[PDB]
């Protein structure tokens, strides 16, 4: 399955939205929450240059935090990245 993780912090309504979000699609995900841990939340900053939370993932891809996500829902897009089902239109 994708690895789906999201970074958050407590206090941040902007987390908990994006992590209620990602339960609705019912996929299986990693909540981690680096509040107090600075070196783990550094590690993130070095790859995607944001030092706000929440930050999500797909793999290997840095969807954005809690406008993004939801923008790429409304859209259409996220349940795609989010590797949920794939049709196909058989044609005879
Ligand atoms: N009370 C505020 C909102 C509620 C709230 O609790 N706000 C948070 C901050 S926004 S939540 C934390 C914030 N996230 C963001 O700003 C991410 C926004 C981006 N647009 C996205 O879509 O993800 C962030 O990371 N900031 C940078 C940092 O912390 O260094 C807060 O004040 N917490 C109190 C505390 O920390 O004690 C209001 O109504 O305006």
């Amino acid at each position: 399955m994708k690895n789906i993780t999201i970074y958050t912090k407590n206090y941040c309504p902007y987390c908990k939205k994006a992590v209620s979000l990602l339960s609705s699609k019912g996929v299986d995900f990693k909540e981690v929450d680096v509040t107090h841990d600075s070196k783990a939340f550094e590690d993130v900053m070095a790859k995607t240059g944001w030092d706000t939370v929440p930050q999500v993932f797909v793999d290997e891809e840095f969807l954005g935090g809690c406008d993004d996500i939801h923008a790429l829902d409304r859209q259409g897009i996220l349940d795609k990245k989010l590797g949920l089902k794939l049709e196909h239109h058989h044609h005879h």
